[PDB]
This record gives structure tokens, sequence and C-alpha cells, in this order.
């Protein structure tokens, strides 16, 4: 027993029970446990953290310490010898939409947020990472092993920097080390909104009372909006064309720009929210700037809610969906919201479903231009591909038309975010995303693969033939043992990747009791899931019911031609049909039976 809570940062804590609507901080959701959920919090361990010292030193700090007897196998080591492939054709996914890898990352981006630490936004100490390579006190480089290609052409390692962790972050050393979570656990819309007052009244126009959400003023979208520039210089969205010199948006989450088709939904949703207002006010006049508000957020995060559980975790999850998130029965105050350590590693298997390229389509669904189609490591923090080279639309269009990548044991994922990604304040675009997941699985304490075979109840090999046979993969299987020497000590983002697909899913079984156990989570233990009586009326529960991405498209948008179903390959023009034949969302519930 240690305590009950470590908080220096329970920065204000006063509960009102009585509201119709959600926190921001996502405080006050559990009435009886208040902070449950709430952002700025610890993530949920599921299980205890593994740290190199017991406390907080990851695995593979210490030269001369192992882990269960063995070194553990370099990040970039791991990403070479099995995360690695050339060969781009044949990895595209046949029954998956490009959608199906965004909603992802939407949906990821929803619900956790691990930040670098911040003891250093402008000293020496920055820099020193990635000038001198040197494993310091939250610098943590990314080593490159001995026949490294990039030794040629970067340097000796990647910088890296450890995530922050709860209560001190000056000076610390007492309890396990526990990472923070800076986004609401709730499936909410905060991506859209922020998770702190502060960043979610910046984002609102509260110049005039019709409750929008603060548009771009420099440029606009054919008469549709834009999110509004962040002014922060330097500026990773500057720095990546001086001449056209667009900044990076402003969000209700901070990784926006990541890459444009992130940025490009982030853009569909604000314009959601505005049309949804808008339509409120056209109803009633006697609202105020928060009642619109506030009751446009509310119906985009149940629309959020309904495509994410009624859309897409059904084709992640497959035969296994049902098993895991059974039907919603209604609101268990006893059930824990809290994302947990793992998931924030389960939930990028999305990593692997991303494809070398993103295309602009035009109205035909035709090679947009002479640059139709883009190699992904170009639209990293890429906002000027947008303002100045078309629009979203074409975008958009590319996100139905077009197909996620297909995970692969033999090509896991692309050179584009292996190589190739760009990281804000680096000025490089030379960084591996798979070796800084797995430097990442390390940096959280993360137990190894068979403590989490264990944990869903799984078998656990002990021996290559035993991993051959849950990987049902004989070379990939050696790889992993030549490298880790033990099953016990795969890390866990690199092993529930590595197994074989469920029936109509994108996972393997690990990765689907890790998800499926989180969704069961935030849906149950939600006091504002859409579906929870109390929150929508009888009435405004059958609207919503008719909420397609399609839809959102539509009424977003200057396309008119959308499928069906979104998340689906879909081709132009046997599975598309107009605007006009979708069902849209009567907004008539929401008519104040009030004067
Ligand atoms: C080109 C598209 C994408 C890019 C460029 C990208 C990039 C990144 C980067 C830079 C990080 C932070 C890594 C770290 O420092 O630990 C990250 C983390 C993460 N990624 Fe992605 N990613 C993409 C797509 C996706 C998709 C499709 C999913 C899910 C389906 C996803 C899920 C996650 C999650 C859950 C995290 C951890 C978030 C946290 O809790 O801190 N990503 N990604
Ligand atoms: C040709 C084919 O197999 N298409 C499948 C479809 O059968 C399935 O129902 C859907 C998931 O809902 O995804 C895709
Ligand atoms: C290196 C690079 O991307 N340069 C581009 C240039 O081609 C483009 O015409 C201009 C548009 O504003 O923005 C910048
Ligand atoms: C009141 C009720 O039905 N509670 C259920 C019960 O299975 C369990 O005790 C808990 C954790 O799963 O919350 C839920
Ligand atoms: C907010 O909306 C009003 C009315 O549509 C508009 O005039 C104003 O420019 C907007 N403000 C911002 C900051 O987006
Ligand atoms: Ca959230």
């Amino acid at each position: 027993s240690w305590e009950v809570g470590c908080g220096a940062p329970v920065p204000l804590v006063k509960c009102d029970e009585n509201s119709p609507y959600r926190t921001i901080t996502g405080d006050c959701n559990n009435r009886r446990s208040p902070a449950l959920g709430a952002a700025n919090r610890a993530l949920a361990r599921w299980l205890p953290a593994e740290y190199e010292d017991g406390l907080a030193l990851p695995f593979g700090w210490t030269q001369r310490k192992t882990r269960n007897g063995f070194r553990v196998p370099l990040a970039r080591e791991v990403s070479n010898k099995i995360v690695g492939y050339l060969d781009e054709e044949g990895v595209l996914d046949q029954n998956r939409s490009l959608l199906f890898m965004q909603w992802g990352q939407i949906v990821d981006h929803d619900l956790d947020f691990a930040p670098e630490t911040e003891l250093g936004s402008n000293e020496h100490s920055k820099t020193q990472c990635e000038e001198y390579c040197i494993q310091g006190d939250n610098c943590f480089p990314i080593m490159f092993p001995k026949n490294d290609p990039k030794l040629k052409t970067q340097g000796k390692c990647m910088p890296f920097f450890r995530a922050g962790f709860v209560c001190p972050t000056p000076p610390y050393q007492s309890l396990a080390r526990e990472q923070i979570n800076a986004v609401t656990s709730f499936l909410d819309a905060s991506l859209v909104y922020g998770s702190e007052p502060s960043l979610a009244s910046r984002l609102r126009n509260l110049s005039s009372p019709l409750g929008l959400m603060a548009v771009n003023q420099e440029a606009w979208d054919h008469g549709l909006a834009y999110l509004p520039f962040n002014n922060k210089k330097p500026s990773p969205c500057e720095f990546i064309n001086t001449t056209a010199r667009v900044p990076c948006f402003l969000a209700g989450d901070f990784r926006a720009s990541e890459q444009i088709l992130l940025a490009t939904a982030h853009t569909l949703l604000l314009r959601e929210h505005n049309r949804l207002a808008r339509e409120l006010k056209k109803l009633n006049p006697h609202w105020n700037g928060e009642k619109l508000y506030q009751e446009a957020r509310k119906i985009l995060g149940a629309f959020i809610q309904i495509i994410t559980f009624r859309d897409y975790l059904p084709i992640v999850l497959g035969s296994e969906m049902q098993k895991w998130i059974p039907p919603y029965q209604g609101y268990n105050n006893s059930v824990d919201p809290r994302i947990s350590n793992v998931f924030t590693f389960a939930f990028r298997f999305g990593h692997m479903e991303v494809p070398s390229t993103v295309s602009r389509l035009d109205e035909n669904y035709q090679p947009w231009g002479p640059e139709a189609e883009l190699p992904l490591h170009t639209l990293f923090f890429n906002t000027w591909r947008i303002i100045k080279d078309g629009g979203i639309d074409p975008l958009v269009r590319g996100l139905l038309a077009k197909k996620s990548k297909l995970m692969n044991q033999d090509k896991m994922v692309t050179s584009e975010l292996r190589n190739k990604l760009f990281q804000p304040t680096h000025k490089i675009h030379g960084f591996d995303l798979a070796a800084i997941n797995l430097q990442r699985c390390r940096d959280h304490g993360m137990p190894g693969y068979n403590s989490w075979r264990g944990f869903c109840g799984l078998s656990q090999p002990k021996t290559l033939k035993g991993l051959q046979t849950v990987l049902k993969n004989k070379i990939l299987a050696k790889k992993l043992m030549d490298l880790y020497k033990t099953p016990d000590n795969i890390d866990i983002w690199i092993g529930g990747n590595a197994e074989p697909m469920v029936e109509r899913g994108r996972v393997g079984p690990l990765l689907a009791c890790l998800l499926g156990r989180q969704f069961q989570q935030i849906r149950d233990g939600d006091r504002f899931w859409w579906e929870n009586p109390g929150v929508f009326t009888e009435k405004q529960r059958d609207s919503l019911q008719k909420v397609s991405f399609s839809r959102l498209i539509c009424d977003n948008t200057h396309i008119t031609k959308v499928p069906l179903h979104a998340f689906q390959a879909n081709n132009y023009p046997h599975d598309f049909v107009d605007c006009s034949t979708v069902d849209k969302l009567d907004l008539s519930p929401w008519a104040s039976r009030e004067n």
C-alpha cells in the first residue's frame, strides 16, 4: 500500500455535479470519484511498471543491466531487422479505405497523449541530445546499430526524450514512475475542443454569442472554414517550406498538423461543430453563447462515439468484437474509464496501417493535377499543401477512394515513418517511428510480451517453436528470438503487432484483448455516453442513429459523391452515391420544448 493518489498537480478540484454537460478537463464525470478519467493525471496501470531499477529507469539504460538475463536489443535494430521493408507493391488493404487508418488516429488522439517532459524548452540541454547523443536525465537517445545506413548520413543516434510523469518534475526518486495523460480519457471530442479550459476558451469565437468555434481569418476553402493558425514561432509547419510560410493549425489537440490527413479530419470536425451550432440557432434564438457551444459539442462527442463504436471498432476487432464489448446495458459507475498505459502502445497498431503515399483526387476521383500522389514523408507538419495547394477536398476524396496499408509480418512499417519521420525542433526528416515506439515502450516501464499474453489469458511461448506457433511465422519468430533471446523480453508494441489477424479484424488476439477491454471501459465508465439514457432524449438518440462519416463530408465539403460504408475499400463509381440520397442528421429533437 502506497497512498491514494499522488498529486501536486491537482490544480483546483471543486466539483459541480449539477451539469447537463461534460467539463473540459474530464473532472466530475464519475461523481463518486471526480478525477477518474480527467486529463493531467497518471495513465492507469493494469499491471505494475517494469523498470530496470524497479522505480523509473528503462530497460536498455544501463549497458550491463539485463532484462531476464539478456540485453535488450536496440530499438533501431529491431526496427531494421523486423519492421523494415522496401517493396510498397501489394501492401494495400483491399477491405479498408484510407479513412480506416485516419479515423484510428482521430480516436487515439481523443484518448491519450503522454507528451515529452517540460523542464527544457529553450536550453543547451535540448540540442545536447540531438548534437551529442548523451544518455542523461530525460535524454535517452536511440543509438544506431553497427550496420545502420543512417550512421553515414545523420550521426550516432536519434534524439529521444523520456515522457513526462506525475507529481514532481524537477528532481524525483520515491515511488514508481507513472506517465501522464494530458487528454480526457472519455471519447468526448476533446481533440476538437481541448482538454484545458485555457485552450478551450482560446479556440472559441467569443466575439458574438452564436456558439461558434474560432475559425481562420487569413484564408478560406472556397466558402468553407479552416482551423486558425497557431502563431507560436518557431513553427514546424513554417520550417518545412520557408517560402509558403504557412503555420500549423490551432486545434484542441496539439498533434493536429502532424500529417496532412490528420489536419484534414480535424478540419471536417470543426466544420461540423459550426454547421451543427448554426442549424441550432436557426431553431433556437433563445440560447446564448454557451448553450449553443455546449449543445453542439455534446452532439460532436456522440457522433465521434457512434462512428467509432458502430462503424470503426467492429472492423478493427472482428470476431472478437462482441466478446470484449457486448451490447450496452448502461453507465456502470464502478468501471474504470482511465486509459491504461499499455493501451497507448496497443493502439499504435495503427502505425502499420499507414501507406507510403497520399493522393489528391479531383471531382471524378482522378489524379488531381501533375502532383496528385505525394510521398507521405513530405506531409509531416505540412499545412501549406492544404491552404496554398487545393483545399482539403481532394485529400478527403483520397481518404474515400484510396486504401490503408494492410499490416504485414514481412512488411510492417513503411519507410516514410521508419526512416523519414519529421519531428518538431529537429531539422531533419530522418526519424524512425518504430524505433521510437520501442524506446517509448521501455521509457514507460512496459511489462514484456508474455506478461500481457498472461494478463489476456493467452499462452506464453518460452521457445522459438512456441513463438513460431503463436506468430504463425517461422522466420519472424527466429529473428525475434535472435534479437530478444526470450519471448518474455519482446516489447509489447512489437509482439502484439506481429500476431496474425483475428477473423475479420486488423489486430491479433493479444491486441484485441488490450483494445477490447479499454474501449469497453471508456463506454461503460462514461456518465455522458451518448446512449446512456438521461444524456439525450428518446428522440435525440433517434436522429443521432443516422450519422455517418459519409454525411459529415457531404455537409462539410464540396464533395457530393460518397460511399455508404466509408471504412471499407470503395471504388468510383460503383460504390458511390450523391449527398442527396444520404440520411442527414435531423436536428428537430433539439428544438426547445420551452418558450
Ligand atoms: C502518418 C500518420 C501518423 C503519424 C505521422 C504518427 C506519428 C506519431 C508520433 C510522432 C507519435 C509520438 C511518438 C512518441 O514520441 O512516443 C505517435 C504516437 C502515437 N500514435 Fe501515431 N502516427 C500516425 C498514425 C497513427 C495511427 C493511424 C494511429 C492509431 C490507429 C496512431 C496511434 C498513436 C498513438 C496511440 C500514440 C501514443 C499517443 C500518446 O498517448 O502519447 N498513430 N504517433
Ligand atoms: C466569429 O463569428 C463571427 C460571426 O460569424 C465573425 O464575424 C468573427 O470573425 C468570428 N471570429 C473568429 C475569431 O473566428
Ligand atoms: Ca477524450
